[PDB]
């Protein structure tokens, strides 16, 4: 009974107790905003040399930088913040984290167990307000159950899909003392079924019968450190293209001849008409979103067939049975992680030198559908594509791993078309909810995550300007992160909307910018902007060989679209590409019907 | 039957219907930002003149201006915002506006209904996560109950005691074109019972009885125009001290000698004292919240004996039964409008010339507990209780009203102690949750509900930085708000609690801070810097003076606590009491123990 | 089986879905999982407290519920308090069993249907001993009205109520508790009688209860 017992946490306060499970945890990294419910806990880190301590401006900060770490580094991202609005203002990033699978672990203070129900100061029902946008959820009512939620709370955030817990800390029972021992494995952190070893068999057999094998990789590949190297050995090995997700960019080295790129809404036209005419489509990691797929009904036509017939199908590796069948049927579902089903998979896999025809194909789709547009005229603004290609080609020089961040618009998907994606955990986005802001907290947390990387948030003004104080942040915590301001003074994705389906109806989408030079100065960062083409190389290299934090403003084109783009209701090879005669009717008629507004 | 329904709005899409609605409900401001799955809603409402927009940085920032716009005016504040992030960045101020009794109705976009419960983009289960946080929510379901629910919104937000609504909007429903008649009923919108005039005499025979009569006034006397005139009446005539609340002050003119002051943990020791010894406690519109009562067991010894004694006690004016018998066991509960029932109650009120021995008390008590502080000494920095009595004195010179919001913390106390209230809803504050950054965007909503008003937001730094941003939305708002920034460099209302608790360690609660004057500029507000005793009269004068949106930076004294202070647990007649001797061994204190760093 | 028993025992579903059931655990799980299962200074002092204000007490009475009967000991210790300070005792519907009702001491059942001896006794009582009772309100008759003297005794600082309660929401939930004992009854009521004076007789406060038993049959 006394070895399963124990008692070395005896005589601490709850505060304590939380800082030896940090450690215990392998915590090496805080983000966090005090406050007078959780000031108990802060007492107890104060001084602490255990793990470093980020402190934002607002804790949305807080919570989009513990994502932006998470993401960069595999490991859950911590946050500490108090009660109420403390809580509320984790709510945010807590709904993003769940929603683009990302292993946050959100401590909240709470007013004491004696006041709660009673609209107490500063009390916010947060259990109950987070429990839709969190993986699991609980309040922690006296300190002897702490070590055992903290366990809790790492291991669902970390297993099955990975997302965000919260436990709420009431202020008492982080300042009272523990009187009792407690059970010993509540003090320490933490075979393949019949079923799905039969499974993966069968999908083995259909694999070797298709004549038009795609590779749906998404962001799942990434949750495991051999994912991508295991990834690339089935595509080498089967002889199979490899289209990934906006999640899933970098998973694929895009330089391999059998990239097909991104496929979606802004994907590239050859990835969406390959994924439309493959016979059997390979799904790792991925959860068929409604950006990707298109018309669901009008999807995939060719894999549907196929298996019907009994020679293809969806091959869907898949860890949480939730996203199994949930948007398209599969043909065979593989539950499980899809690295370790990976290494079961491949030697059933028949290994195959060529695929002529298919390849052929696609070699032809690759051709016809570059990610084309405007290029620059004499005395035009600068290309918001052109810009993307400049910064990714001047950033692979140098040697350092270069991780990228972004807001939530056209500079979003700009950026992911237009860089050159060979890394695994570089593309740092918000995706599925699609949060504006994301891309500065986020790119710091990246950045004390990765201290040697070069970190670069590609962001939108709009998106740019609701996040913009934690600049302070960047200085404070010593993170040289690189910000790129994509200055089309527009809510460019909306006002893109507006054009093409409102008759260029501009309702609310032009929001004043400040003086973004200015502001980085006021910020304590180093401050560049471009206006004109010819400042554009030199202006990018200085952004790029700066050892501080930077702030680059770039004057770009507005009111141009991003394309390719399947629209609402579209079948997924039902795409809009651009051409240059089209986009000048456009720009005059845009002229016209604004009076030479816009 | 066709006297009953109504075919005008037939042809109209949901969009369309909801601005339609909004004339209807006289509704003059919607705040809000736009998106895809509200973009139905904002080309309907597309160069509207019928009420004016104003476009945040953030749409939390369009929730605290809306929160500001309806404590300002009486009238709801409408917001208006996309859906996932767009939603769930409204959450804090939904949450603070329940806490603080707002009238706030938020409007959301969301998906399509047909891909609800999907995961779908930028989905979020906004009616489950702000539950918790609105007195009722709705998502609409079909054009035709449109009307029903904006009306059933408003109504609910404005009646019992206010609060915030969410209405959700499916994009295919706002895109919707109606096609059915509706009940006329919906396209429109909008005596006392026995047995509460029965306690209303009941009532007024308790307090004919009184020898030591307090009024204790809160928010709910604002929720009337006639409210302060008839507190004033019922004060007058029955010869009555008056106290408020933080909510409450401005309901009565405090440069009447009957007037005790704000009661409560930072409140007057005087009002304080006074509460803990009457025998009758008039609580008009208060919910004996615990920033108030002190230690419950231990409030208003006084009027609980003289309850048992059947010679007075506690008359409670409330109109929400779930805050009756609350907190206090009420001797007289009077449910309803307290401004109504006010009418009914005084003229049962006997009419009191004297009342020698308690006004000779509470005038001693008066005199013996100002809000007394250490005063400037030659070379120090401003003390910040000196620079609130500064503006209060200069503001209150112009012929204008002056409006007051604030950040939460010491600066927050300061300026509820430290200006002199006269005028009814003229302090808008987050008390209930207490949300940091709620100043500068509470600021510009009760600009734009009053445009002709001096609006000061008196604002620490560090809530003063996490809504930093809308210095930009004030500009393009076109309101000449005045940002005070109390720059003690320091989180303080915190390190207060750190000093007396934690024995000055201050674990996280210096953020830094930008240069507000380069700030300033760079969001194009005008910008003044007081860093010395010799700038602070002509500092405060300019910035009065300004007719453009300006920000104010004072640098102020450190480490300076507010008091008098009653601390968690403590009587409210148990007050910690300002002490130029103890402030000094404080001080002394303090650098031993920070080796002189503060 | 911790949850449904500890605290104020209650109810709990467990959800087990059939192929949960039929699968063959293929894995070894934590020890601590295969095997079933001091007072605080703050109580201390309240117990402390309530031993004081029950010593000035003249017309005590025990408010008896079904708390009691959730330790062995409990209907001991009951007995042994109401004997030591010479104290009546009333019942809930939930409590009865739990004092020998043949007891002279015995005051019945109170509440709605309870004794008219019983509700004369707490509406007149100075000090009410709540022990594992939850003041619901087929007992307390109009809460406004409820246990007067206690309340003025309360106030005058000689008497009120002793709540002792083990579960904190139940706690000045429905009146407000003199001092608040919480943790189980029977426990804290171990560190309580010794604390609590000898009493031999109350003539006056038994004199008016015998009237009241007498006039007050059922
Ligand atoms: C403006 C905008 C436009 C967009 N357009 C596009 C577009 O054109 N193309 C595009 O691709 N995206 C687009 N998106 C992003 C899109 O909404 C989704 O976020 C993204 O497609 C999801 O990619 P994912 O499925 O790979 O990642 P996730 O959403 O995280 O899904 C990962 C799936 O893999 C599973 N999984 C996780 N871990 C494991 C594991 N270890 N083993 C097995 N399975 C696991 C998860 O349970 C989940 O089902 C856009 C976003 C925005 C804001
Ligand atoms: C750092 C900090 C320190 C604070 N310290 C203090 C302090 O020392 N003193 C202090 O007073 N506050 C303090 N507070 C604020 C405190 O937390 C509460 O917000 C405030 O006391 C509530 O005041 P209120 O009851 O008047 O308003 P409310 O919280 O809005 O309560 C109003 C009550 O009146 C009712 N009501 C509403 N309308 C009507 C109507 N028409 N008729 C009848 N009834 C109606 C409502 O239902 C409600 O019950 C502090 C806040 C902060 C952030
Ligand atoms: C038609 C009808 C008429 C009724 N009329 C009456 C009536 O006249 N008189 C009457 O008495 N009842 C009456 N009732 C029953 C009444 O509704 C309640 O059920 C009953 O009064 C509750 O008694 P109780 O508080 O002792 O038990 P409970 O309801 O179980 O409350 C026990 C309390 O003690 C606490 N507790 C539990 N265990 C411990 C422990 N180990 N230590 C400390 N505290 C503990 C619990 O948390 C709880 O607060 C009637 C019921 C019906 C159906
Ligand atoms: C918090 C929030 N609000 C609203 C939206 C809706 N939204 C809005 C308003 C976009 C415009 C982005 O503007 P930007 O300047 O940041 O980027 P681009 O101009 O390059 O598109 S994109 C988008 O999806 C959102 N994604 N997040
Ligand atoms: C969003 C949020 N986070 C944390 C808190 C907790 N908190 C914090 C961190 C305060 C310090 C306020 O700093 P300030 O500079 O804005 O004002 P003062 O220095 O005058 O106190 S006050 C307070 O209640 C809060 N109220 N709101
Ligand atoms: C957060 O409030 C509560 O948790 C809280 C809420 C209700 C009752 C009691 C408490 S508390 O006593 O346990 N803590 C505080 O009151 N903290 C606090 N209050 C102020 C005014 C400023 C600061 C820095 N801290
Ligand atoms: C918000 O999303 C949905 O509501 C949504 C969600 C899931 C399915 C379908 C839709 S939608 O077809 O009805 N609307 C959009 O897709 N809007 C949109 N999308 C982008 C990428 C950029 C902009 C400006 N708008
Ligand atoms: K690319
Ligand atoms: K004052
Ligand atoms: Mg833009
Ligand atoms: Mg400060």
């Amino acid at each position: 009974k006394e070895q399963l017992m124990d008692d070395s946490f005896i005589g601490l306060t709850g505060g304590e107790i939380f800082h030896e499970m940090m450690l215990r945890h392998k915590v090496d990294t805080v983000f966090g905003y005090a406050g007078g419910a959780i000031l108990p806990v802060f007492d107890a880190i104060y001084n602490s040399d255990k793990f470093k301590f980020v402190l934002p401006r607002h804790e949305q900060g807080a919570g989009h930088m513990a994502e932006g770490y998470a993401r960069a580094s595999g490991k859950p991202g911590v946050v500490l913040v108090t009660s109420g609005p403390g809580a509320t203002n984790v709510i945010t990033p807590m709904a993003d984290a769940l929603m683009d699978g990302v292993p946050l672990v959100v401590f909240s203070g709470q007013v004491p167990t004696t006041a709660i129900g009673t609209d107490a100061f500063q009390e916010a029902d947060i259990v109950g307000i987070s429990r839709s946008c969190t993986k699991w959820n609980v309040m922690v009512k006296n300190v002897a159950e702490l070590p055992r939620r903290i366990n809790e709370a790492f291991e669902i955030a970390t297993t099955g899909r990975p997302g965000p817990v919260l436990v709420d800390l009431p202020k008492d029972v982080t300042a009272s003392i523990l009187r009792e021992s407690i059970p010993i494995n509540t003090t320490l952190p933490s075979a393949v079924s019949e079923f799905t070893s039969e499974a993966i068999k069968r999908a083995a057999n259909i694999l070797n019968k298709a004549k038009k094998p795609i590779i749906y990789a998404g962001a799942g590949i990434l949750n495991n450190e051999q994912g991508p190297k295991l990834l690339k050995e089935l595509a080498d090995k089967a002889n199979i293209p490899v289209t990934t997700t906006l999640q899933g960019l970098g998973a694929f080295d895009q330089r391999d001849p059998k990239s097909l790129d991104m496929l979606g809404m802004h994907g590239s036209a050859a990835a969406n008409t390959a994924i439309q005419n493959a016979d059997c489509i390979i799904a790792l990691g991925a959860r068929f979103d409604d950006r990707v797929t298109g018309n669901i009904s009008k999807f995939a036509p060719e894999a549907k067939l196929a298996a019907s017939e009994g020679r293809g199908g969806i091959l869907h590796f898949e860890i949480s049975p939730k996203n199994i069948n949930k948007v398209v049927e599969a043909t065979e579902a593989i539950e499980g992680d899809v690295t370790a089903n990976l290494q079961s998979f491949i030697p059933l896999v028949d290994s195959i030198e060529n695929r002529p025809e298919w390849f052929n194909k696609i070699n032809e789709w690759k051709k016809k559908y570059p990610y084309s547009y405007q290029l620059e005229t004499p005395g035009s603004l600068i290309k918001p594509q052109t810009l993307i290609k400049e910064i990714s080609d001047q950033a692979q020089t140098y040697n350092k791993e270069v991780i990228v961040t972004t807001g939530v618009g056209q500079h979003q998907m700009w950026a992911a078309q237009h860089f050159t994606w060979t890394q695994p955990r570089t593309m740092i986005t918000s995706g599925g909810l699609g949060t504006m802001g994301y891309g500065l907290p986020a790119a710091i947390g990246a950045q004390v995550a990765k201290p040697d990387a070069i970190v670069i948030d590609i962001d939108g003004d709009a998106s740019f300007n609701m996040t913009l104080t934690e600049l302070s942040s960047a200085v404070q915590a010593g993170a040289p992160i690189k910000v790129c301001v994509l200055n089309n003074e527009e809510q460019g994705m909306v006002t893109q909307w507006q054009s093409l389906f409102y008759e260029h109806r501009y309702s609310h989408t032009h929001q004043s910018n400040p003086d973004f030079m200015k502001l980085a100065e006021s910020m304590n960062v180093k401050g560049i902007r471009i206006t004109n083409q010819q400042e554009l190389k030199s202006g990018v290299k200085e952004f790029l060989d700066a050892t501080e934090p930077v702030l680059l403003e770039v004057i770009v084109e507005k009111k141009v679209p991003v394309l390719p783009m399947v629209p609402a209701g579209k079948a997924l090879d039902d795409f809009i590409l651009w051409d240059a005669e089209v986009e000048k009717q456009q720009n005059d008629l845009r002229k016209e019907r604004t009076g030479g507004k816009y």
